[PDB]
């Protein structure tokens, strides 16, 4: 059963309770992009990352109670058709703004019950390529190889890594791709305990997280819970969210600035991670993230049709 998190009065996490540490709802964000909240029939927008304003080029007192309507003229009616009540909470509404103050920049929006969540950051043959490569893989192990090569190649990733879960939830490094002179990882072993349970289970819905920047601090939400409900906001779909400080230390200890992985779920079962890191801090582009989440679908594909030829 999950703690409080820490807005509503609970401990700051330990390796004692690593497990309880409710991830999903951390009420902020990473600071690379901005995330706003709007009720799902007004467009009322309802809490905003205390970035917003100035990543937006808004000025604060505007933004807040503001509707979509007149804030994204251009895309309310096709978000709304998009995303009506009831749908699917992974079902994504996608567009590309050309937003003076901050360039061009991409808009992800998913509904969670009555509210919208709107995620805004800048953006900027292969894909198809890579596919056919991971399909055209002769065995799992070659898999396995390929798969880390092509993603470091599409991504540039100082490492890339195929992370495979034990039954016992003790993880492997099992193939990986690696920058000249980064120290091997192939064949290393790591408890459970790295990636938790709760973690491993919110990876099984929400299949690619990420950390931009291991050293930066949050940026809360405002008002941190959705006033609709006064509880917190789910974040679980959310690129944007900020990841667990716990991981983010493990993340610097190692010398890692920048993370990411993408879930390879075969059965409906989380059998491991595309794993991938930077020493410097690093945004990957979002249409490179799309592709990432093709391959994790292929990679997922293939690693169920190779299990069964051997
Ligand atoms: C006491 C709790 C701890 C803890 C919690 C924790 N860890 C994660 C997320 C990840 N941990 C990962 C582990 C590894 N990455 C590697 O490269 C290696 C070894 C080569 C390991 C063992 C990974 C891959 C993740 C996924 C996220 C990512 O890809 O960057 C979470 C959840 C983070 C989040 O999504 O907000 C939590 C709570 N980690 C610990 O080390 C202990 C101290």
């Amino acid at each position: 059963p999950f703690f409080p998190p820490l807005y509503l009065g609970g401990p700051e996490i330990t390796t004692e309770n690593c497990e309880r540490e409710p991830i999903h709802i951390p009420g902020s964000i990473q600071p690379h992009g901005a995330l706003l909240t709007a009720d799902g029939h007004s467009g009322e927008v309802l809490q905003m990352s205390l970035n917003a304003a100035t990543f937006l080029g808004q000025e604060p007192t505007v933004l807040r109670g503001q509707t979509l309507a007149a804030l994204l003229p251009e895309q309310w009616p096709a978000l709304q058709a998009a995303l009506p009540p009831g749908c699917p909470d992974a079902l994504q509404y996608r567009a590309t703004l050309d937003w003076p103050a901050a360039g061009h920049l991409s808009l992800t929006v998913h509904r969670v019950g009555e509210l919208l969540i709107l995620e805004f950051e800048p953006t900027e043959h292969a894909l198809r390529n890579a596919m056919s490569a991971l399909e055209s893989a002769p065995n799992l192990r070659a898999l396995a190889e390929v798969a880390t090569q092509t993603v470091r190649e599409l991504t540039g990733f100082d490492r890339v890594m195929l992370y495979k879960f034990a039954p016992d939830a003790t993880g492997e490094v099992i193939a990986e791709a690696r920058r000249e002179g980064l120290h091997a990882f192939l064949g290393h072993r790591f408890p459970a305990s790295l990636i938790p349970a709760q973690a491993r289970a919110l990876y099984t819905r929400h299949l690619l997280r990420l950390t931009a920047d291991t050293r930066a601090a949050a940026v809360p939400l405002d008002p941190v819970l959705n006033p609709q409900t006064n509880a917190p906001t789910p974040l679980g779909g959310a690129v944007l969210r900020a990841t667990s400080p716990m991981h983010m230390q493990f993340l610097r200890n190692m010398g890692v600035g920048s993370s990411l992985s993408v879930s390879v779920v075969v059965g409906g079962q989380l059998w491991g991670l595309i794993a991938c890191h930077h020493q410097t801090p690093y945004v990957l582009p979002p249409d490179l993230r799309t592709t990432l989440e093709y391959l994790g679908r292929e990679l997922s594909e293939q690693v169920q049709v190779k299990e069964a030829l051997e």
